[PDB]
């Protein structure tokens, strides 16, 4: 059992291990539990352990982050007459905490919520930052609220039913933290599996990195925007694929590009670690893409890793980006991913 | 021109007077304006003065506070591609700033907004507190956020076209503020009209009372709960067709009677004056048990102007006051 603490701007604990439910403070008021149908078993266990009687299951995925589902959940809470001192428990992956956290942030203008992440991405990325929200037809994550959980409880026994590709997506984000913090341990993922006995320590280490970066720079004028490493190209790829390409996979591809930008700017060679990551990850092959058709999805500042723990944020000559994209394509073609 | 300042928890100015638009700091970035379609003339004036090109007209009442409208406004903003540094200008009454402030609170997780109230109630009650939100089929104001405006600019010229009943509703809340703070000036409303040159100072005085109480009691463990004076019976009357302003006035009469029964001074005279001047719609016949289903509960009881207490009350005392309440209304030609 690993216990981490977020101190600012609002304090709360993050537990990662087996038997996290025993660590949850008993509820002091009414409650309701929202869960991804995929993990109903665990959801019912959470409910039984804490005495929660109101439960609502929802399909996970991006469809859950919509105005329709948002309205449905709010009316569900209203119907039961849940008061302002109620607590909303959310069991599921990133989409569930995004939706559930936003519902908590706005129901009666705000109620407490507890997060029980059931995916690696939710553990590594959604546990810190307070970002919640939903999508609109005009775009992803355009409506939301910064609302922090009262606690995060990651039951590792829940990760065992997680599809391997999804399990690995989260490890990519941890890898990213490794490059940002300069933590070599977070770059070691090739052996990790839902059963890996060293997984608990690895995940706790991954979360600890986002906690530090976030508290040192709450204004995103420093280290905090380093979390966007590999996201500029990643975002563009997700958009071009109509979002068929999973977020974690897009990030992995973006990390390779970032590594190439760093190399061109005289940084240390970071291609080996990233190549390893990509082979282990086995990301889905990409559709043909030209630099000219990229610009649309891309004034702009890129997070460039010159060395683990040593990164810079700055604009780059189009000629450099063009050069890197060409090398990026070859790097992928030489792997069959393009 | 009156300039009030809210300091905590988030600072912003509240301007009340004629020519408030010149007081608005030039917009630093992109902007969009949401307005009650009934006051389009003023909205256009606001837009033209500040250089806003994106304008969206909406219903001006509770109808605007639906998940549907909320969703439509958000997509409209996204459609125009407004960034995180954009400013939303909201022109209308309380319901418009409820909706608009909630949209501003959640679009891109939060953007700045400026409020341009067009009613007396909005000026007296919505300029402080940061309360924003919408309704659900299951009940009003069940979804929302505390999001404070970057500034409130109340153009008194916009009040000239306001229907008298509505105009007086906001004055009732000012009167309520008078009883809370013990300010006799706020009890003198009878001569006020949309054109009273005296109105500006009156409204500013009323607003200042709410600023005071809210900044002195953030957690609402003291003076802040006094803002509910008259709303217990008032809400009961509504939740049992009757407009907010009118219900509150009736609630103030009941509160005055409670105070009388709890060893207070006689506060009935000022309230009778208010009710006679207000001329609220007469009330249909009713008995205590009809409202009881809405009356553990802590009442705001005025013992003297500026001297109120918050406490639970015995049903016996409540019944006694209600009987006196009915007889008072008969004498004012508002019942039976």
């Amino acid at each position: 059992m690993q216990r981490l603490e977020v101190r600012e701007p609002v304090p709360y604990p993050i537990l990662v291990g087996e038997g996290v439910l025993k660590e949850v403070p008993p509820l002091a008021g009414p409650a309701a539990l929202l869960f991804d149908r995929r993990v109903e078993g665990f959801a019912q266990e959470v409910a039984k352990a804490l005495g929660v009687r109101h439960l609502l299951g929802l399909p996970g995925g991006e469809a859950a982050k919509s105005l329709e589902v948002y309205g449905k959940v709010l009316s569900w809470l209203a119907e039961k007459g849940l008061p302002r001192n109620a607590t909303l428990l959310v069991v599921g992956g990133g989409t569930l905490t995004d939706l559930g956290g936003f519902v908590a942030a706005t129901y009666l203008r705000g109620v407490a919520y507890l997060a029980f992440p059931t995916t690696t991405l939710a553990i590594v990325d959604a546990s810190v930052g307070g970002k919640t929200g939903i999508n609109l037809p005009e775009g992803k994550n355009l409506v939301g609220a910064f609302h922090f959980p009262q606690g995060v409880y990651a039951e590792l026994r829940a990760l065992k039913t997680l599809p391997l590709p999804t399990f690995k997506e989260g490890l990519v984000e941890a890898f990213k933290h490794g490059l940002i913090a300069g933590d070599e341990a977070l770059l070691k993922v090739e052996d990790l599996t839902p059963q890996s006995p060293r997984l608990e320590a690895f995940l706790a280490r991954a979360v600890a990195v986002k906690v530090r970066v976030t508290e040192e720079d709450p204004l995103e004028k420093g280290k905090r925007r380093l979390l966007n490493l590999g996201h500029t190209l990643g975002h563009a790829l997700e958009a071009q694929t109509r979002h068929a390409l999973p977020h974690g996979m897009a990030v992995a591809y973006g990390l390779l590009y970032a590594a190439l930008l760093g190399r061109a700017l005289g940084g240390e060679d970071l291609l080996p670690p990233v190549r390893r990551l990509l082979l282990w990850l086995s990301p889905p092959p990409l559709p043909p893409l030209a630099f000219e058709d990229l610009l649309p999805y891309l004034s702009l500042h890129w997070v460039v890793p010159l060395a683990p723990g040593r990164l810079v944020v700055r604009p780059l000559p189009e000629g450099l980006l063009r050069e890197a994209f060409a090398a990026w394509r070859e790097e992928l073609k030489g792997l069959g991913l393009l």
